[PDB]
């Protein structure tokens, strides 16, 4: 169980661009199911992880603009809940105590958060916070030298493994981890 998980691609009225390398190897990956945190490009966009996925998982954040969207959903791929959001809600940004108490609150193992453009995978109490960081690098108050990103993660059942691609410098580099 493969899900590509990736978002926050764009911020209010600047430009970018979707690379054709994540899409050249995430287009044939054989992906049931997509798991985005948002702001999306638009009507473009969320259409691209269509083909990609049949089941595509949208929220919303700072500045999404289509409709019919949640702000928050779970999912229970496997024997993992996990709990999607955009995070620009979570005041203040990426604190590691309000992303905490946000987990028990929404009683996920794993809770995906966007708006900070990083990766950021920290694990504390067999919790698991995942961010795929900017997917096409936008630029941010956080950070202005932003690579883009993903993660991709199969579920097995219990047991959860994590692929980190990043497009370093023309070079795409896959940072994978093995959790149980
Ligand atoms: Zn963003
Ligand atoms: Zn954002």
């Amino acid at each position: 169980m493969l899900v590509l998980v990736i978002g926050d691609f764009h911020v209010p009225h600047r430009s970018a661009a979707i690379p054709q390398v994540f899409l050249d190897r995430l287009n044939t990956g054989r992906i049931q199911t997509v798991l985005c945190t948002g702001n999306l490009c638009g009507k473009e966009t969320y259409d691209i992880l269509r083909t990609l996925a049949r089941e595509v998982h949208v929220v919303k954040g700072d500045f999404d603009e289509m409709q019919g969207l949640n702000e928050t959903e779970v999912i229970k791929i496997g024997n993992f809940k996990i709990g999607l959001m955009h995070g620009h809600q979570v005041i203040p940004w990426g604190d590691r105590e309000a992303l905490a108490i946000y987990q028990r609150q929404l009683d996920v193992d794993i809770l995906i958060t966007g708006h900070t453009h990083k990766l950021e995978t920290k694990e504390v109490g067999g919790k698991y916070f995942l961010n795929p960081g900017s997917a096409t690098g936008a630029y941010s108050p956080l950070v202005d030298n932003p690579v883009p990103s993903f993660m991709l993660l199969e579920i097995n059942d219990s047991e959860l493994t994590i692929y980190e691609y990043t497009l370093v410098d023309g070079s795409v580099k896959c940072e994978r981890v093995d959790f149980n």
